[PDB]
């Protein structure tokens, strides 16, 4: 009954992908198991071997060791079948593998397989464990350490080299200056442009001479580092009293305030959720935060957007002036830079870190614990998740641990982050993290301009459409859906470790529909990818000019108006040592270092069938369409928004 | 009406920044008076020459006043003035002027204050040594340690003591790029033991050497353990053996299996064979906890033989306690290779305390910024002694403020990553300041009152007294160009001065250092210059070369340990070895702390090397010149007994050494 098949095997091109350890290859099929039996990178060479016995149908392969990063394995019968690996062996230890063809819980009901799906699952459970970071906060990986870390979500070693290569001379840079070590104001407005000298940039360059231009404060609420925050005024707040005689100036004599909020060209943009918010010290000076409001107008017959009103403190007074457009340059200019400041709290705490970061990890660490490799939404998530353990570990381990940047630089530190994050945590909701919900719920549809919205809406579509062909490949009904006990118990998961179990979230609980699980899926790819990217790609852009976006604050916001000066201006900005402490850690984080695959593409060739790779390349496709109607818009822009070129996006989030 | 037309040519430091948009002029003052101040009506490299004339006839010249206008720096070298009918004079600089203020400058001919009697020269030096001394000032930085500068960070220290910006550049962008890639890797942050010793060869994946790949692929060898404490990185503590010491009892049998049957123990000591390494100063020192353990060290005491005919050094026994009896095992080569090498650790363990703490830091830091200050407050610019020691300080007073500042620190290396810690370093520099002397300090006394004269293969001390040989030599010859007599020496209040302060703030005033507080002879003064140089340079360097070299191999030099030493033969295995070794992120601190400290970070300037050209007169260039080929001759002696060697000493290599301690 002796049987024998021809074995291919692919090792990883990355440095050390090979080994010199011997190699055995055990054969579980339908009648039964084989015994074990012995067979540098880039080898794609075959090996013979034969059984000793038939055992039918072939079910597992399973890879025992005598560390080796293995990428796909074949055997041929006396046909082909596709066994993807895409993992690492490290010293001794056996990896079982099904078939490349993607199968639900339900597709197959042979018993070795079942047993084999949850042997997995318990093992990655094991593997990748929860652990209560901070109260109020989603749960994260439970580890320490970056060396606590698997080889298989550990960071490449050529990436990690080229991360650690390029901090050595941008902090060397900035030291060698004495910027590091400044602990007291700026001379001037003049010397802040020092900065230009260690990175300059297009945009950078753009956002320091446009600065102090309201149309240019005005339209970074919808393409800068923080575009989510905007949403249409139905009524003026009873917080921000706003009066005609304040806005007459900019929407002159022809309308009136309820004439503007009726034809829906008031947008507002709420910082309230700083308002009391604890501050940190730096170089032993008290640092503050306001809670701002601005009011923004959108110009007649697409023009631009134009700020009307600035109310720093969210309780209204004789103590809160309303500082308007017409008031003295420094009166106003202090104003937005107030709200500047706010933005940079709002967006590295909350829009980076507890959406971009966090939400993506608890998908990544529910995929791993819930999704067996064989299983299609793991082979279409995997990809989106690729790193995303490991700069988190390595944030937690390197930025917001005491006496680091975050406590180091920001006015907010280390406390102002986690009181944000929980704070921001119980008014979570489905709907901001659906793009499309999203902006028809801030009311934003309509208004011009608005290229995140633009885009985005361009890249939802795209990703939704690739969902659907691929959940409609493997799920023929909403019984399917319902009957994927693997799935449930994933979308459960992140709902409890991730939203906390949060009724007014809205966010499923569980999955009853095709329609609802592909909206599903669309919203945890597009946050692992095209969000962050949105978020992330502009840090160093708005900050490499200090005023666009100051990271603390040394004077309280002003009481009254016709006191700022240049002095107390330059006075209330962060130090320098702070100044550039962030400035050098935002210019790190808004590039992927190396190793960086783009949104759509899959070298870890996970779906092996024709079907999903079809969809691949019409989803690729699709995606250069978007890329080429970017490129056309941005030809006649003097600032051209690049932060959702397809392109320049990452498939997950790793930087 | 007279008028003075003279020739003024400057030079400006290459240094970038040294040039100055700012506009700089001059005045002359002479035997009949001062003049006005004329101006110069400055890029760095450039020279150029000027023509202002005075207004009235000025004498002869004394001094020459460099006067800057009203923020930016400028790094003068030298001026020259040449007056009309010929004539030449040379006024060494070598300073940052910064802000807005003026220099004195004297003739470049060497003064002593007995030199010159005129009255404006004299009062020149009175109020150059008061601003020295308002300008560097002592401070008692803890009981029973040297004085040291009375500076909190280094964005206090001036221009001129400050580390040069090409260093500053290289050094960054070198400890930027290391901290960065260990950091990014979590190896600074990962507590726990390593997984294994393979794992431990992750090390050389960050930095890697000849020498240190040599001490991993020959580690557990007894000839290259013994070795290290003559070629090592702390080669100044084996001394010879006239009796074994009584705390320490070592019978013929437990030797027997090296000396063999051929000869007794105590024909050994009559034969000058046997050598001890006394690390005992560390009994009862205060641990350090690393995170969250409790961490050790031992005092022990290391026999070893020399065996004939320039046979290999092997170790007799190690007893890893002061006190001797049965939970003091003294351990040897017969013993089983867990409990031997376990032995040689905690010794490995011992050397790396007392090397970092006293032979390192003591010895090769502190004092040399004692010897650095008092030349600042205590000898003038235009003073032979001043000339002569100036180059031997550059950089000392930066790097030692950043060490208080940035290492011995609670939270820096010292604090996390060390078993001894802060408190345990204190101690032992307060100890070993007790056991200092003037024959440790001066080589040929120290190999002769340790009796390691005649022992082979003892390259520290076969190069140290031949750089020793050429320093004196050359001091003998700067010495006896500027002092005539020993009645010179004495009657330079400046140099009494000078010594009185560093017995003082450096010594404590302590009869027992066997340190001048006075200088009497001139055979004494080259004596102690000759000690303040070979301290500055060659000791320096011979103990900071190889410290990576050392460590790369965590268990070679291990920084710490986690369990206390073994109070029984035959219970050590690989598990435990493992257990008391320290954790990853003491380790890896370490090692990138010895990386950064064991090689000069860029602007190097080699003993014997003077860029800046202070001697102006005929007789002390030739003086250097011949002290530069004097040196040169040694390094290719050291280089043909390089050529033999498997494992080369490179440590005293003359051109491998630097000028001062500035890492
Ligand atoms: C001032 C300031 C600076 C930084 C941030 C970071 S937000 C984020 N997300 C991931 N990060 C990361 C990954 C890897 C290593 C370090 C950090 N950082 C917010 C605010
Ligand atoms: C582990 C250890 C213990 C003690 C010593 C004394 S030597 C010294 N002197 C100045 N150092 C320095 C200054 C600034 C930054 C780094 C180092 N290091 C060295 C190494
Ligand atoms: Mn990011
Ligand atoms: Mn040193």
């Amino acid at each position: 009954h002796m049987a024998e098949f021809r074995v291919r095997v692919s090792t990883g091109e990355a440095f050390g992908a090979g080994t010199w350890d011997k190699v055995s290859v055990s054969i579980v099929g339908t009648r039964g198991e084989s015994p074990p039996l012995p067979l540098t990178a880039g080898a794609e060479e075959d090996f013979q071997v034969t059984l000793p016995e038939d055992v039918g149908r072939v079910l597992l392969l399973r890879v025992h060791k005598a560390a080796w990063f293995c990428r796909w394995f074949q055997l041929t019968p006396p046909g082909h079948l596709l066994f993807p690996c895409y993992q690492w062996l490290e010293g001794a230890g056996t990896l079982v593998l099904q078939e490349g063809t993607a199968k639900v819980s339900w597709a197959d009901h042979h018993p070795v397989l079942q047993q084999q799906r949850q042997e997995e699952l318990q093992a990655r459970q094991e593997m990748y464990q929860w652990k209560a970071y901070n109260p109020g906060w989603p749960h994260c990986l439970d580890e320490k350490t970056v060396e606590d870390l698997e080889l298989n979500i550990k960071y490449s070693t050529a990436k990690n080299a080229n991360f650690y290569l390029q901090a050595g001379s941008a902090f060397a840079e900035m030291k060698i200056k004495g910027l590091l070590d400044r602990k007291g104001l700026w001379r001037s407005l003049n010397e802040m442009k020092r900065i230009f000298n260690f990175r300059r940039t297009p945009a950078a360059e753009h956002a320091f001479e446009h600065w102090q231009e309201d149309a240019f404060f005005a339209s970074q609420f919808l393409n800068g580092l923080n575009p989510v925050l905007i949403r249409r005024c139905h009524y003026l707040p009873k917080n921000f009293p706003v009066t005609d005689a304040m806005v007459a100036s900019v929407l002159g004599p022809g309308t009136s305030l309820q004439a503007e909020l009726e034809k829906g060209s008031l947008f507002l943009v709420d910082h309230g959720i700083l308002s009391g918010i604890q501050t940190n010290v730096i170089n032993g000076k008290p640092q503050f935060s306001a809670a701002p409001m601005t009011l923004l107008y959108q110009s007649p017959g697409c023009g631009p957007l134009l700020p009307l009103a600035i109310q720093l403190s969210q309780t209204p007074g004789p103590n809160s002036p309303i500082f308007l457009p017409t008031d003295d340059k420094w009166d106003w200019l202090l104003a937005k830079t107030w709200v500047r400041n706010a933005e940079f709290s709002f967006h590295e705490a909350l829009t980076h870190l507890l959406h971009s970061h966090l939400l993506p990890e608890v998908f990544t660490l529910a995929t791993l614990r819930q999704l067996p490799h064989c299983h299609p939404l793991f082979k279409l998530l995997i990809p989106h998740t690729r790193y995303t353990l490991h700069i988190n570990t390595l944030a937690r381990e390197l930025l917001i641990v005491p006496g680091q940047v975050v406590d180091r630089s920001t006015g907010i530190g280390i406390e102002g982050f986690s009181e944000l994050i929980q704070r921001n945590m119980k008014q979570l909701n489905y709907s901001l993290l659906c793009l499309p919900e999203d902006i028809r719920t801030r009311g934003v549809e309509d208004i011009p301009g608005y290229y995140y919205r633009d885009d985005g809406m361009q890249i939802w579509g795209a990703v939704e459409r690739f969902v659907s062909e691929i959940i409609g490949i493997y799920y023929p009904s909403d019984e399917s859906v319902q009957d994927d006990r693997e799935l449930q118990a994933w979308v459960r998961e992140i709902f409890s470790k991730g939203f906390l179990n949060q009724e007014s979230s809205g966010i499923p609980s569980s999955l009853e529909t095709r329609e609802a699980l592909v909206q599903y899926v669309t919203m945890v790819i597009f946050t692992c990818s095209a969000k962050h990217a949105a978020v992330s790609a502009g840090q160093f852009d708005s900050c490499a000019w200090m005023p666009n976006l100051p990271p603390s604050m040394q004077l309280p916001p002003p009481t009254s108006k016709g006191l700022a000066t240049c002095e107390g201006f330059i006075a209330t900005l962060p130090p320098v040592n702070a100044t550039c402490d962030v400035i050098l850690a935002l210019w790190l984080l808004s590039k992927e270092p190396g190793d960086q695959r783009p949104l759509g593409t899959y070298p870890d060739e996970h779906f092996t069938e024709e079907a999903p790779r079809r969809s691949i390349a019409t989803f690729q496709s699709r995606l250069a369409q978007i890329s080429r109607g970017i490129q056309e818009r941005n030809q006649g822009l003097v600032l051209p928004y690049t932060y959702l070129d397809p392109p320049l996006i990452e498939n997950s989030v790793s930087i």
